[PDB]
């Protein structure tokens, strides 16, 4: 199945990891832990930010533009992106805002990092209906030496019921 | 012992409950639950906001001004406020910003509600040193019908070690 994983500031603002507070080391280790050995789907700007593939897994870029790097797989539609992952237990959609919006209908699981911080931003995570999603896990953490703000991991699963 | 209980928006902004998002019904029930049958200490503006005593417990107002309501106890110093609670297991300090600051050194426990919302505000909860406080409990909640933002209860205890 298809999962979205995203780090969210207040009012569900999202942004690229190079900047602060998305540079919470704890979130980076959470992200690595939940995408390890799974295929990842991302949009072109996310691919541009990261600059090179995430290791040891299929990296798929969803884009209307022809590909410019042969280390990853380029596709033009959502169904092409899904089919390119093959038969696997879980597909991870890792951003950005437009890709989250396209994949949210088919997604069955969300891995959210709620970061207790203010950031100015244009792009928000999709507005998932609280009614169709069941929170099944949450884990709060205080700000500490390495992490500049408090943050809460959460996992939700679609109430297909 | 002395405990501070407070609802905090991002960057530790605090405000009176009449306004939103401090009007999270879930926080109100959390507040009632943790102050029931305990003496409460508050500053004059908090007393002014609430307009009448919290029922079934000693209400102490810390203020440099002479009292104007005989249903509560008025005192002028922190030690007077503590002594007026008598011999009890737990004293609850319920605001506002100046009272939290005065009582934080003697406090041994914090009940914090982290509300995932933006509010403009002048007054912040005191900047407790993460080093002297151990988080011993946290419980995250999604926004729902009755609660307009997500929120996380947390309890910390002083590392007097
Ligand atoms: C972790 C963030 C993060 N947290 C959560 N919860 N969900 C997410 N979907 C992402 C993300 C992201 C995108 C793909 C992104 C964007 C980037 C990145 C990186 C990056 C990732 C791993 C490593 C390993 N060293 C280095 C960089 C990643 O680097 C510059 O822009
Ligand atoms: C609950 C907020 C709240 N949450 C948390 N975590 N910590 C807190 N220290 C307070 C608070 C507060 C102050 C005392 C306050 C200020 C107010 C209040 C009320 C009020 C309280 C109970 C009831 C019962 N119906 C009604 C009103 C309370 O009403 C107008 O201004």
């Amino acid at each position: 199945m298809i999962s979205l994983i995203a780090a969210l500031a207040v009012d569900r603002v999202i942004g690229m990891e190079n900047a602060m507070p998305w540079n919470l080391p704890a979130d980076l280790a959470w992200f690595k832990r939940n995408t390890l050995d799974k295929p990842v789907i991302m949009g072109r700007h996310t691919w541009e930010s990261i600059g090179r593939p995430l290791p040891g897994r299929k990296n798929i870029i969803l884009s209307s533009q022809p590909g410019t790097d042969d280390r990853v797989t380029w596709v033009k539609s959502v169904d092409e992106a899904i089919a390119a992952c093959g038969d696997v237990p879980e597909i991870m959609v890792i951003g950005g805002g437009r890709v989250y919006e396209q994949f949210l209908p088919k997604a069955q699981k969300l891995y959210l990092t709620h970061i207790d911080a203010e950031v100015e931003g244009d792009t928000h995570f999709p507005d998932y209906e609280p009614d169709d999603w069941e929170s099944v896990f949450s884990e709060f953490h205080d700000a500490d030496a390495q992490n500049s703000h408090s943050y809460c991991f959460e996992i939700l699963e679609r109430r297909l019921e």
